[PDB]
């Protein structure tokens, strides 16, 4: 399942993409800023990019200029139904909470919206049970009358004992099965349920060369400001060297088919 | 950076391999094998470590015919102080049950045995606790008059659930606070206490993570290596695997690894 | 941490109340019946009882749990799962019950906080037993902003993710949610649940969460126990309802006859 | 069920209490302490089996058992410490990260002592038939009686540095036939948790068990929260009171779930 998503095509067979944004919010004029270093990381790389927003009506206009003065395709969470209309008008890629993965009338509203939707797999869930939700989430879109290729499945970490995360790299295999690219939360799966942020790298290299279509990280824009017991970011001054180190990482992975498929 | 036979090892190393056969042969055949394993590491320039199937005195002559007709470094498990004597006379590498991993009496035997040693991490542990696990280790080596730079850290999984393993990538990063190479053993890592689909999966985000070693079990019938056989990848995809790990491996040690800097 | 409940008082130092309700939905006739029955059992008992609608996995459902009410007067609890089933279940039930994974869904919970019923509120499986108290204190500040009374909420158990299709019930978890202030109410049956065939375990956790000590406990129940096989849905048959509840009566009143140990 | 020293254990019958302190003491504090925890369990009728707290060790037990006519009850290690800790003590126990280690457990096996055999926080609990199955044919190939072991729970890995009692263990390994024991003081223990021990045994305890392990802390003056996972020695009486109550109850009439 490799689809269409903005201007470039996603999928376990193509170049992997970068969804990123930052871990504080920023003025107006600094987003933008932010949001153009990152494009410039990834052009130079040829890395596929897509904005997500540090955050209702405020952060969606400034994601609309986001939009509008660097030409990028923008996601952003939305967290409940009521949401879905004013969010979809503006942004490219939905992205829903990972708690509300089984909450069907979300799922399903989201999935007619009109825009491909990022879902997040619950820490709850196996990895198996994301067939089922990306089944259904189809089945609303064709009675909306919308492609079915429109879906991701995005894995952050499953629950392990209290007050911990665990990232199962099988999953992101065994999702394979739901005909939708794989999407790895780096940031997220590191959380503890800040001062994880050595992980991210970690699990950004294992995520990458395990085989995904995407990946998201959070980014630190004030490397001065950015310290280990902060969030869980790659200070965007490493940014460029860690998306080189991951390009290599994709492409000695996908040159070749998966072992475990052949 | 710990001297091994005729390689050195380590994170800042090309990583090497340990492999040997999820079944047992006839002597023929088993030398058949490890012949075969040692020209495909041999084509790839990758330092090899051939395991024992048979973990008894005729297992220990055929590993015997194996070294001297292919002059390999043998690695075999030891499971209690008197198969140290019996065994550590005729191998090169002693490796320790992961369930022993805090009974001292018989690490520390594995310690003084004038072997080194690949002490596997307990299902039971967190990867801080290995720092002490090989700080004892190498006190008992101490107190013997041997050097202590020759015990490594193994990845083997750790308890999710009930009869499911996990493969925590943040441990392979943790344990090189034990300033002792750490090994993944990715045929085990994926043992339900059937899986042989998720072997090529785990070593290349082992891999990419960082790690001085890798374990895999091989099939040397691939004919009768099926999907619901053991946790094994066989033999003639061997090559081929080897070749992702080796790109892989080299690509995330042409830098220092970015959490270093965190 | 008492509360009033309608008809009776629940807490920590309160007879243990029960919620329970059918694992099937029956006919019109049969789920009165049915209800009667459990009314019954818990009347000869002295079990506080809440009736838990069949109904909620519409209109119909709401009309006929009209005529459990109008026909027995039990106090019906459902679960809601969205803002919008709020207002169309209010007219008929008494307590409102939430979803464990919609536990930090703040629009939601409050809605349920300022629908003017107690609310049940369950604690998601991906949540720690300390947890609770912010999602109750949430509720508690929706109630006050709306003029309720904040003594309406209570903290339900319904298990932890233990590693894939797994839920383990930590008893230490009832223990530490009392520091909630608000009654903690012990859900055997989806406690048990594999994310049916775990029924053998509903009485086990049952009597094991009575003597940890707590304020209710929800168990659903087969009314056709002849069909009811052990590899169906995790519920106590009905003709054995009776036998657990004197049980479970003896083991409340035993753990609550004096102070639990763990507060000295 | 299954004779243990003296008297019946089971499922069928009143649970038993395994106890011992959580600090070691001098030799006649050892004895004070044994003794008050004896006149304790004989005012409730509670069957009690001492736990000691290498040669110096087992000396002191011997005297507990002999002066107080009290079984006793130790870990056992290593195959080598077997033939002289049986020599002593009426019941052999394994420590938890060994019960798949068959050498050892099949030593215990023809030890002629019965054996607690701890289940590993690695095991499902399914896992112990096999476990006890083994140490039986062992006994049987020895000559010896096949009702001499019991299963005993301490905790199964619920993350990292957390253990976590799921209660429907104490059913399932019922499966064994064995007794099964509930270690109240191993299954809180974070790999400062002692409020958690009368809240496992008392769940534990109506859950239905065979017999329960827990240390005590022989001075309350010194017994603090931040302590071992020990019920202070003085609360003892009235946290068996409760449990002696919810065994009866739940002992009363069969379990529910044996349909």
């Amino acid at each position: 399942g490799s689809m269409k998503l903005y201007d470039f095509e996603v999928g376990l067979d193509q170049p992997f993409f970068l969804i990123a944004g930052t871990c504080v919010v920023e003025s107006e004029q600094m987003t933008i800023d932010t949001a153009g270093r990152l494009k410039e990381i990834c052009a130079k790389l040829n890395v596929p990019f897509i904005y997500k927003s540090s955050y209702m009506d405020e952060g969606l206009r400034i994601l609309g200029e986001v939009k509008r003065q660097l030409g990028l395709p923008v996601l952003t969470d939305v967290h409940s139904i009521d949401e879905i209309e004013q969010v979809a008008s503006v942004v490219d890629v939905l992205q829903t909470p990972a708690f509300l993965c089984r909450q069907t009338d979300f799922i399903h509203a989201c999935a007619r919206s009109g825009k491909p939707v990022n879902i997040k797999k619950g820490q709850f869930l196996a990895p198996h049970d994301m067939k089922n939700v990306i089944d259904k989430a189809r089945e609303a879109a064709r009675e909306a009358g919308l492609s079915e290729d429109r879906f991701m499945a995005c894995e952050r970490g499953v629950s392990f004992g209290y007050n911990n995360l665990v990232s199962d790299m099988r999953s992101l295999a065994i999702m394979r099965e739901t005909s939708a690219p794989v999407v790895f939360d780096a940031t997220h799966s590191v959380q503890l349920p800040g001062g994880q942020r050595e992980f991210v790298p970690v699990l950004a290299r294992a995520a990458v060369a395990t085989g995904v279509a995407g990946l998201f990280m959070e980014t630190h824009p004030n490397p001065a400001e950015a310290k280990s017991d902060g969030p869980n970011a790659v200070p965007l001054n490493r940014m460029g060297a860690l998306l080189e180190t991951l390009v290599t990482l994709d492409q000695a992975v996908k040159r070749h088919p998966f072992l475990e498929n052949d």
